[PDB]
């Protein structure tokens, strides 16, 4: 289909012949600089390729309240989305319409230069309301709370290149790329698969089904972005694909890695998602139970329906010019063996079973044993790998402030302890100064399998720069993870509460 | 590298606009019609696609007499191995010069319109010895005598459409493709590999050597054209491709299937192959030992010395422009686990291992284990499968012309005794009646891996329609595969002499 907006974007191809013109101007000592962040280094290659056609530039105040209250660019084309540069006062003060910046990717490579149209300060409550819903728990109110710039800087871009990458470089097509993959193929019918997670059977099963009722090839167009906090890393997630791609009748599937930042903004994302894939060379996109959704809130209620995301993708049908293929809950059919929408069995008549996500991770990290019917066996190896099940994680056994007795005997005691379990894991005792460069390093070595003994905690100022992940506290408070009858306990007393609690917790297995 | 010519020849690019006017051309009634062959559809291929750059069409006799005296164009361009469109008297008469010519693909998908600069009556025995060395068994040289035309036409092309694959379709780049391929990923070294045989240990660390040495990606570029007769096909080679790529470290190889038609000429052919991987964008190409070699002929001696491949390619050097990376026998190491040129070792310090292909073939024919350091196991289990041991092979035996007895009684009685056995094997009494409408049909049913009981011989002037191939004659003659000791042996002793025949051969495992 026709790019959306009706011209594919892809300004590394417009601006080609100014390459290097734009670099000089991109290093001169006299333009203004701004180090794109991480969320912003997705959109920028977005934007330069042509994948969020029409796009040329970050939103002015103009199209970006256009978006928040209308789901539509100043212009009336359809976009759900709002794509901004934002900035903090402080850079935000230094710049002036007309002016021209030079955006750079790690402080050293120059992407592109931005020509300022605005400079405007946005009520984060209304897009915050409007766009993602409200909920203060909502991944995309947050970030925009507590990770982005107070300041947006509406702008036109020139680009010099598309963000660096020097993981998968065969498999991040550009659209342009895309297309010319398909053409290669004569491939006139593809259905996108969007997705964050790894697939399992009921995906593979979900994504032939749509090849078969579209007539169309598959095309598995998997986030490598920025997805949903804690969410499995994207590397992990590749060798998943590209494992589960082999399950694919020959020469029917091609995988593309999309280098988009999702807002797990529900029904929104989805009709944004819709629009990319559209740019990127698809004829159809798939939208199957809670699209982009990111679940429940602490209270248990939903941020979005069920199937909100299909509702609102199918009132903009006629102008997303491209075919979606709605799915309603795919799930396990034991009796059977086999997948199916639940929107066509039931009945009570019919036996269903679903593995959901939650309890998917618990099996993980528990050593637990994932069902053959569930997900391939090579690809539950892979998971496995990269999330290790307890007596293969690190941890960490902080001494508590109120501890009386000897840390340093008390740690030494610990040590040596652990030392003759066995078991691959490696210890030490990690005395941190309240350094913030030996802080951020605590879950490196539980990253690394690695069990430490902190002698000390570190002030609260600094608990922000240490992952909250496999700490445990030992002490006598009532907050603590793992409680002290009294602060003078003896030691071998407090060794083994330490070590039935680590045992209890699945670290140590005898 | 430059494309061989400076030119990359690439006829369809070039003829685009001629498309659909070429293609009427073709269809027109009052045009002359050849139908390619298909070692001649290979070659089609490669010139139309700039795979043979500077080529651009059939050699005429003065470029074809040049190149098989002087292993160069006639405008002194290196080129070793002659390509030519061979047809028939008939054919040949029909046609002058300046005469456009259609060529067609299964009489029906017009290829492209060759304009004829000569038709000439080239002296196979000159071309035999001057080029492939004249011994008679050479797999060229009885090409050559055995199914080539005696006339040959030279003249220019036009293309219309590489001719038509419905395999593999997104792996079969051009080499307008490839270089786009290897640039969207910034490699601008690539060591390519030419390969008919299926991949083993050996060569993957040949490979990565060589990836190492010249410090480039590895480009697996094996030929799906045309082969040495008797090599394992090439969908069971693609899968085996397909399966060892994953044993790269991620993002060091690349794999694309070239449609060459070899000549199994040695050294020539390696002059050739690296000409040919320059104009698909490679900067190195390997040549190991005895590259493009046919082996031994039946006398045991060497179609080429082990090494005339590396010499001649060495000898051209500094006009291949492209790098050259010679290997010496490649081979296994026991005591230290690990492979190794053979150049840099022995001394019968230190002992190897080869498990030749002839011996390889032995053990897949007797469901032998091949061992974990030869191969990688999904990789002989690919080969396995397409390959069954005898247990699992077709088979026929017919019931020779000295016989005797009932041949309607003693086919049944074979049917019934194979009948108890058990195993899989399906088994018929199949009635030829000489028509070669149904000898043809022999092979396909020991291919299937059917067990045939022919009742008669067929004569001898259809002997041709049928393959030799696991075909036992049971007969009082000494050239029966079977010999039986008087045309009237009873039949209980006919059957028991054929099961333990084949019990013997490995058909039947009790
Ligand atoms: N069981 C299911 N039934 C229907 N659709 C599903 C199911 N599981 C996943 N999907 C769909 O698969 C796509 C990607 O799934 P996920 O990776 O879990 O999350 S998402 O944030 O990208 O939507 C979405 O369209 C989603 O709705
Ligand atoms: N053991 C080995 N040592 C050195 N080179 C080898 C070895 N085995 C194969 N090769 C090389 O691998 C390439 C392709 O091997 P093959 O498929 O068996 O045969 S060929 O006909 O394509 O040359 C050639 O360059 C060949 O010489
Ligand atoms: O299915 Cl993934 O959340 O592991
Ligand atoms: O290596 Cl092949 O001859 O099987
Ligand atoms: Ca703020
Ligand atoms: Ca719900
Ligand atoms: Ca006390
Ligand atoms: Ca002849
Ligand atoms: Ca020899
Ligand atoms: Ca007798
Ligand atoms: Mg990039
Ligand atoms: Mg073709
Ligand atoms: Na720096
Ligand atoms: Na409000
Ligand atoms: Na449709
Ligand atoms: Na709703
Ligand atoms: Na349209
Ligand atoms: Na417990
Ligand atoms: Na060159
Ligand atoms: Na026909
Ligand atoms: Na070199
Ligand atoms: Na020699
Ligand atoms: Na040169
Ligand atoms: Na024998």
């Amino acid at each position: 289909p026709a790019p959306h907006g009706g011209i594919l974007q892809d300004l590394i191809a417009r601006d080609a012949l100014k390459k290097n013109e734009l670099l000089s101007e991109a290093q001169s000592s006299d333009i203004l600089v701004w180090n794109l962040t991480p969320r912003q280094l997705c959109d920028i290659e977005l934007i330069l390729n042509g994948g969020f056609s029409p796009l040329t530039g970050f939103l002015n105040e103009n199209d970006y309240s256009s978006v928040v209250t209308d789901s539509r660019l100043a212009d009336g084309t359809l976009w759900t989305i709002p794509i901004t540069l934002d900035v903090d006062e402080a850079f935000a003060n230094q710049i002036k319409p007309d002016t021209r910046i030079a955006l750079f990717q790690d402080d050293e490579i120059p992407i592109a230069i931005l020509t300022v149209q605005d400079v405007y300060k946005p009520n984060k409550t209304i897009e915050a309301e409007k766009v993602f819903r409200g909920d203060p728990e909502h991944p995309a109110i947050s970030y925009l709370f507590n990770v982005a710039g107070d300041y947006y800087v509406g702008g036109s871009l020139e680009a010099i290149q598309l963000p660096q990458h020097y993981d998968y470089p065969g498999l991040r097509k550009t659209p342009a790329q895309l297309r010319l993959e398909f053409q290669s193929r004569q491939w006139d019918r593809v259905v996108a698969f969007q997705t964050r997670n790894p697939m399992h059977r009921a995906h593979r099963e979900l994504t032939v089904r749509a090849a078969r009722e579209a007539n169309a090839k598959v095309l598995i167009h998997p986030v490598v972005g920025l997805t949903k906090p804690g969410d499995i890393d994207h590397h992990t997630r590749v060798r998943v694909y590209q494992e589960i791609i082999k399950r694919y009748p020959n020469g029917i599937a091609f995988l593309s890695l999309l280098p988009l930042a999702m807002r797990m903004s529900g029904d929104r994302e989805a009709v944004w998602h819709a629009i990319i894939r559209k740019n990127y060379g698809a004829s159809h996109f798939i939208v199957g139970r809670d699209h982009a959704g990111p679940g429940k809130n602490s209270k248990g209620v939903d941020f979005y329906g069920p199937y909100d995301a299909q509702e609102l993708v199918e009132s903009y049908k006629h102008e997303l010019d491209i075919e979606v293929v709605p799915f309603r809950m795919v799930t396990y059919l034991p009796d059977e063996d086999r997948y199916a929408p639940i929107d066509q069995i039931d009945t009570t008549k019919t036996r269903t079973l679903n593995i959901s996500g939650t309890e998917l991770r618990r099996r993980l990290r528990v050593g637990g044993e994932i069902p053959e019917w569930f997900s391939y066996p090579e690809v539950v190896k892979i998971l496995r790998e990269s999330n290790p099940p307890r007596p293969k994680q690190g941890f960490s056994i902080v001494l508590g402030n109120s501890l009386t007795v000897s840390r340093e005997q008390l740690s030494i005691a610990l040590l040596s302890t652990f030392l003759q379990f066995g078991g691959g894991r490696y210890y030490k005792i990690f005395e941190h100064n309240n350094k913030t460069e030996l802080l951020s390093l605590i879950q490196d070595f539980i990253g690394s399998g690695s069990g430490l003994i902190i002698p000390n905690q570190w002030e609260d100022d600094k608990d922000s720069v240490v992952g909250k992940q496999n700490v445990y506290l030992l002490d006598t408070s009532s907050s603590a993870d793992i409680q002290l009858e009294s602060a003078d306990e003896p030691i071998s007393h407090i060794v083994q509460k330490v070590v039935l609690f680590l045992e209890d917790n699945g670290f140590f297995v005898f």
